């Protein structure tokens, strides 16, 4: 996508990056006038006002200023400050276009002859760059195409001075060929570096001083952002004259460049009742031509397109953009909503219209207040979830939907909106049954598509034969032949793809924008692959001209970049064409057909699979060559190979805006070149309707030359023999026409229809449609990770945060799934905190350490010791829990609890101690008693336990409340004091071990800090001395 | 047991599952040590073939952030000092996503460079032995001290809901037994 | 029922090619158990089986028994071995 930028830009770009051995003169030497600014300011920055004469001229991509006196020349800084108040922020009328002047450039005035006034100018071509110089130039240039010298440098190509001083300064005073040459060379290395697609000086002025530079147009190549963001820095491109551009257009620009996905927003007339959501370019095209053909070119509000398969979050902003613009002003009639589109390849019609749909429960209320009415027609990937959705948030919001599907001619909800209509070397062939493709990058949906694809056709074997994807290691991808599981090999490297496979020659680029240029260039250095189908969009024109130039070199067959591929029914398919297996079917794909059609758009080529299926026998071979300024294969190529293919009986061309491609094909007709009956489309009339010069969504959808119009090429097609239809509304009855007088004639013999070989359904598709029944083998009830938020037990994260949880509240939300009051989380925090270490001499920590110093791992060692947490260690927190909750229940007085476990013979859980009796009790026991009397409501048996402690404690000193026995007795005493729980469900979760994973958690971390401790000190392997085992073993077995 | 379950819960914690919080702490930085520029930085991963830890999400993208890399990242920039590594990684960050809309910074290298932040940041530690217990595994004992919660809440709820023994259908497994050995 | 029928088609997420529990017999990697205990091949052959899906022969089979025998135990004092003693003292 060329984009113009200011003059301003442009010689600032100049001065700064050019090198050149001439004395560039006025480096930096400009002012910028806006209305909007204060004037002193202006000053004392640019000193040089004063110094020397001045000339103004506005800046805004404004052509012809001289020959319509918006310059004035030789005049001062008051004479300029004069000669800007009739002129600053008034209207004015640029051929047909209208417009305000809001920027305005002051620069020096260069005293030059007509003598040495130079006309220099690069512009892009397909097969190089297109240099022209003049000698006479300025107002008297004249006709450049035959008196300015023509040279053509190719890509890859260096323009040597000589060249230049030789071909291109024959005319040129001799005296200055030396310097202005190398200034030609020096600006000819600043154009290929910053990735210039067009860059014209005049007037040029050489004078023995040095060079000086006037006026200059240039267009620079947008895609290449990426490669040259440090050099352009925040380049901004201004919009042509009365269009007045938009915040929300630059929001929709930011979210295409941020992005794979093309999103393009253009705003025509804010005051318009029709807005437009239709994907694709080729789409938003046409539906702008079947609006502007029915009168609404003057209501038309904005031209729009997302494509590339938007994501969820960018249609709904996309949506929203559209929709707060649509809400500014309030029509009497009404505004109208189109949601278009083609029959999608592999945009996820579900996900795009749930992003409308949420932005229309958004924006409902203005919606509602502005009589807004939605026309929908979509085809694609999973389009009865969109259209139904469409349908109930049409109903619940009230706003008055409509919504059609395949049925639909993709015109006739235009007609329903404005009240027309009622509401119901090359090879010549590419492809073959034997095909074998490799596909470079994870696109696993796509190379299913094409296996079902296959498997439908009766092929033998699958079309693809190897993946490629450099971030993972060489593995086996599993996909379904029909419904028999195959084993398709991924490689890390192209090289022992094609090694492993010779019998490879398709490659289907999956690569980005980014690696498309570098996996094509390592893939046409191997023989084997004779086409090559680039996915990528956004591939900067330079890059593409070097991918072409090396295809042409090496005979290779490119399939343009930005497309979707290809489709030949019964042999081959690339990528995602043809939407999925339903729409392989519905078009009757599976087999071969005798219409052959080329087309730049991707979803217009499913448009054209729908219309050939309907009206003629079928689909022979149909090609997108892509959207892209200088396509990898032109119209001619394929053309060709379909008149060379005696398969076919007739061809349809369906071309877009700009570029003398179909006089091509009126050429190639002229001397009977193309025999066969062709059927030629050019989309794009409606550009002839707009007062502007608006960018579509294709790359190459712009028309330089004033031959290049959608008009004229169908006219020229009309008297070349071609059947053109009135518009693309006849197209499907023209098509059919022919058709039925080829087949009239003999020509065309339609085979009988073999029904195709089942492909069983999807087992997500069928959950989908709630098609059948599979019980879920588990069950849970603790996080929910699936939604937009994480849910911890019906809690979400942020309210989780927000209401100030610690470790405790959490640990509470997910084991016991209730919102525990604050001194419960801190009471279950100091637990944890207590229970943390008890020093290396324990089991458990013994084993950690052993494991960590046999250098294992963090985890290795931590579950080494953790697996002695159990009766003897660790478990007394569980036990003493039970034994007090059973003495208590059991109502037993605590005398009678201890004579009763005396007499029985078991241990009292929980009771005693080593060394602290009494007078210096555990001192972590205290801390936790003590907070439990400040802050628990009610300890029942706390006190029971703190009683059969006074009676032990009389038995000796030692038997005192263990940490083990108070956590226990106190977490018993939380879990049925406190409301969060009934009795039942305490006793549940301390039956089932809630005290053991506390004890488990708290350990974790003295567990893992002795590890690291171990780690951190360097130790080595540990072996028991053999004095400490005391070998037993028996005298002979 | 409990104990059981949540060690063999545990023991999968590794490089593929639950490693990234070590891995992209490790990976920015080595980066940001190397003194090279994130742009410099994600051109090398491209180069080598190896996918950037801690970036990258499945559904969120962007207008709808992971809503607990927000609540970390707010905390961090609120309360820590000086945050450069955090700054490195969000450089990443923003060229990922001019990338791909969904290449943010993902829970476990955001909590990975705020915590080498955290290390590396504070008068606690010099620089050698922060960069030593980056080595030796102190995310991976985050992340295990972590997780070990959720582990054991499971082993809970699946007590409570008194489900009985898992059998994994035949249907699910594709037996690719050789003819005869 | 749709399965068996043949209307839906779900990708197995499991693959395994060491043993095949379902069936009228026991098979270890193609071998059906019966047929292991004909040839007399021991817990080498088993070993070879189930690891390296290879029918070994019989002097491989008792080579690695034979390694597995010497690997048997080599006292209590390595870290192995103390780490088991120490959790079985613990009564786990
Ligand atoms: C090209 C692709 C297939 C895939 O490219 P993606 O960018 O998505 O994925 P990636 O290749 O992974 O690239 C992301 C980068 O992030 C890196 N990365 C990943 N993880 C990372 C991590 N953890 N850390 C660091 N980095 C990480 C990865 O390494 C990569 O790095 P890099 O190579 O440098 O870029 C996608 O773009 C695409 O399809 N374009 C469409 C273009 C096109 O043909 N249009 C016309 C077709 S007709 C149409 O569409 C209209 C219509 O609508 C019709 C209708 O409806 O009417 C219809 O549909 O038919
Ligand atoms: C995680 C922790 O905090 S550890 C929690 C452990 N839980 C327990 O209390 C388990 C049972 N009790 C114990 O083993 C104590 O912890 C110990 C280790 C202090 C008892 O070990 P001992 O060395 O026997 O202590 P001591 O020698 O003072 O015991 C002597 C007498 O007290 C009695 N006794 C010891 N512990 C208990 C108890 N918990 N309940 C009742 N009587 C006990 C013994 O039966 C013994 O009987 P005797 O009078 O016939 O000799
Ligand atoms: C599976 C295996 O067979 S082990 C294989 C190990 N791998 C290798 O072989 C790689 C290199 N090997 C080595 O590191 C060395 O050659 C070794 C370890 C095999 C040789 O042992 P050394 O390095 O001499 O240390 P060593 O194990 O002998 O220990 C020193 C002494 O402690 C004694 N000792 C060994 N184990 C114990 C124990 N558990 N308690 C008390 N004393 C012990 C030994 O008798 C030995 O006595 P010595 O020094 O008089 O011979
Ligand atoms: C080492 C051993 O032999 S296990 C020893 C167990 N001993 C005991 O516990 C004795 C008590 N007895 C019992 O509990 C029972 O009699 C059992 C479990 C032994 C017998 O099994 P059953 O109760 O009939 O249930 P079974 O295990 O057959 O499973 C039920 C069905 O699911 C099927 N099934 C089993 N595993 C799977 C799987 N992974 N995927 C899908 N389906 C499966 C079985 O084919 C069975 O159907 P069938 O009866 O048509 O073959
Ligand atoms: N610095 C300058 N010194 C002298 N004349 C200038 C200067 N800048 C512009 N001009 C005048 O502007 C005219 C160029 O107009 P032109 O480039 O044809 O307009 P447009 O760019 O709209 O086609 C020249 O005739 C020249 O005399
Ligand atoms: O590890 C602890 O918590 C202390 C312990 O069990 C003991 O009494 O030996
Ligand atoms: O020799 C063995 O079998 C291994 C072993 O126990 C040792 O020496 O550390």
């Amino acid at each position: 996508s060329a984009k113009a930028i200011s003059e301003q830009t442009g010689k600032e770009l100049l001065y700064k990056f050019i090198c050149t051995t001439s004395a560039i003169q006025n480096r930096f030497k400009y002012a910028r006038v806006t209305p909007d600014t204060d004037w002193a300011r202006l000053l004392q920055d640019h000193p040089w006002l004063l110094s020397q004469n001045l000339v103004v001229k506005p800046d805004q991509l404004i052509k012809r200023r001289g020959k319509l006196g918006l310059v004035g020349v030789n005049l001062t800084l008051d004479g300029v400050k004069s000669w800007l108040k009739p002129r600053l922020g008034q209207e004015a009328t640029v051929g047909k276009a209208t417009g305000f002047l809001k920027n305005f450039l002051i620069e020096p005035f260069v005293p030059h002859s007509q003598a040495e006034e130079f006309y220099v100018c690069i512009y892009a071509t397909r097969e190089g760059d297109y240099v022209l110089f003049h000698h006479e130039g300025g107002v008297d240039v004249g006709d450049v195409d035959a008196k300015a010298q023509k040279l053509l440098v190719g890509v890859d190509e260096k323009l040597n001075p000589e060249d230049i001083k030789k071909h291109l300064l024959v005319h040129a005073p001799e005296d200055k060929k030396e310097i202005l040459a190398s200034f030609i060379s020096g600006l000819f290395n600043f154009y290929e570096d910053l990735y210039f697609t067009y860059l014209e000086i005049n007037p040029l002025v050489v004078t023995k001083d040095g060079v000086y530079v006037l006026d200059l147009a240039a267009k620079v190549d947008a895609t290449a952002d990426y490669i040259c963001k440090v050099k352009w820095g925040d380049i901004e491109f201004p919009p042509p004259f009365g269009r007045e551009a938009y915040p929300e257009e630059a929001y929709i620009a930011d979210l295409d460049a941020k992005s794979g996905a093309s999103l393009k927003l253009t705003l025509l007339n804010p005051k318009g009742r029709i807005w437009t959501m239709v994907a694709g370019g080729g789409a938003s095209v046409v539906y702008s031509d079947t609006i502007c053909d029915l009168g609404g070119v003057n209501e038309l509000a904005n031209y729009g397109e997302y494509s590339g398969a938007p994501s969820e979050q960018q249609t709904y902003d996309y949506a929203k953009t559209i929709l707060s613009l649509m809400t500014r002003e309030k029509h009497p009639d009404g505004k109208i909503l189109i949601i278009g589109g083609s029959i999608a390849n592999f945009t996820n019609v579900a996900a795009t219209f749930k992003g409308i749909v949420r932005a229309i429960r958004d924006y409902q209320g203005p919606l509602k207040e502005h009589e807004v009415t939605i026309f929908v027609r979509r085809g694609g990937p999973n389009y009865q979830e969109g259209l139904r959705v469409m349908g109930e948030v049409g109903k619940t919001t009230g706003i008055p939907i409509h919504v059609f599907g395949t049925e639909t001619h993709m015109t006739a909800i235009v007609g329903m909106a404005l009240g027309h209509r009622p509401i119901p070397g090359k090879s010549t062939t590419l492809f073959s049954r034997h095909t074998k493709a490799i596909v470079w990058g994870m696109q696993t949906r796509a190379v299913q598509g094409m296996l079902d694809f296959d498997y439908v056709c009766s092929r033998d074997e699958p079309s693809v034969a190897a993946m490629v994807y450099p971030f993972t290691g060489d593995h086996k991808q599993k996909f379904y032949w029909g419904h028999k599981e195959i084993l398709i090999p991924v490689f890390k490297n192209m090289a022992d793809a094609m090694r492993k496979h010779p019998e490879v020659d398709v490659l289907i680029n999956f690569a980005s924008l980014r690696s498309a240029y570098d996996s094509t260039m390592e893939t046409m250095n191997y023989a084997q692959i004779r086409t090559i189908a680039i996915i990528a969009e956004g591939i900067p024109e330079a890059l593409t001209r070097k991918l072409i130039k090396k295809a042409d070199q090496k005979g290779v067959t490119i399939i343009g970049p930005a497309t979707v591929g290809g489709i030949k029914p019964g042999c081959f398919k690339i990528g995602n064409t043809g939407g999925m297996l339903d729409n392989i079917l519905a078009s009757k794909l599976y087999r071969p057909g005798s219409v052959a059609y080329v087309s730049r758009s991707g979803g217009m080529s499913n448009e054209l699979n729908n219309i050939i299926s309907r009206t003629t026998d079928g689909v022979y071979e149909g090609v997108a060559i892509g959207g892209d300024r200088y396509p990898g294969s032109t119209f001619m190529d394929h053309v060709l190979r379909y008149q060379d293919t005696p398969g076919v009986k007739m061809i349809v061309v369906l071309g877009e805006i700009g570029g003398t491609e179909e006089y091509k094909i009126c050429r190639g007709i002229k001397e009977g070149r193309l025999t066969k009956p062709i059927v030629c489309w050019c989309i794009g009339t409606c550009a002839t309707m707009f007062s502007s010069e608006v960018q579509f969504g294709h790359a190459g959808a712009c028309a330089n030359q004033a031959s290049e119009t959608a008009v004229a090429k169908n006219q020229a097609l009309k008297e070349a023999g071609v059947f053109v239809p009135r518009s693309f509304d006849e197209l499907g009855e023209i098509i059919q026409s022919v058709y039925e007088d080829l087949v009239a004639n003999g020509v065309i013999v339609p085979a009988q229809e073999v029904p195709p070989p089942t492909v069983p359904m999807d087992y997500s598709w069928a959950r989908e449609l709630g098609l059948i029944r599979k019980p879920a083998s588990f069950m849970t009830s603790i996080c929910d990770e699936r939604g937009q938020e994480l849910i911890y037990a019906g809690m979400p994260i942020t309210e989780v945060f927000k209401e100030e949880m610690g470790i405790g509240g959490v640990l509470g939300l997910l084991w016991f799934q209730k919102r525990l009051p604050k001194y419960s989380c801190q009471f279950i925090e100091m637990c944890l905190m207590v229970t943390a270490d008890h020093g290396p001499a324990v089991s458990g920590a013994h084993n950690t350490i052993i494991c960590a110093r046999a250098g294992k791992d963090l985890v290795s060692s931590l579950t080494s010791g953790l697996l002695t947490i159990g009766d003897r260690f660790g478990g007394a927190l569980d036990a003493a829990a039970k034994m007090f909750s059973k003495a208590f229940d059991s109502g037993i007085i605590p005398m009678e609890f201890v004579n009763k476990m005396k007499k029985e013979g078991k241990l009292i859980m929980g009771i005693g101690h080593r060394v602290k009796s009494i007078n210096n009790p555990d001192m972590r026991v205290q801390i936790l008693k003590d907070y439990v009397r400040q802050h628990f409501p009610a300890t029942p048996l706390l006190d029971y336990a703190l009683e059969v402690e006074k009676i032990t404690t009389s038995k000796k000193p030692n038997l005192i409340l263990n940490v083990a026995g108070l956590i226990g007795v106190a977490f018993v005493d939380m879990l049925r004091n406190c409301g969060s729980f009934t009795r039942e469900e305490a006793d549940e979760y301390i039956d089932i071990g809630a005290l053991n994973g506390i004890f488990v958690l708290g350990r974790s971390m003295g567990f893992i800090g002795h590890y690291l401790d171990q780690k951190r000190l360097k130790q080595g392997l540990y072996r028991h001395p053999w004095d400490d085992i005391s070998y037993v073993l028996p005298e002979h077995m």
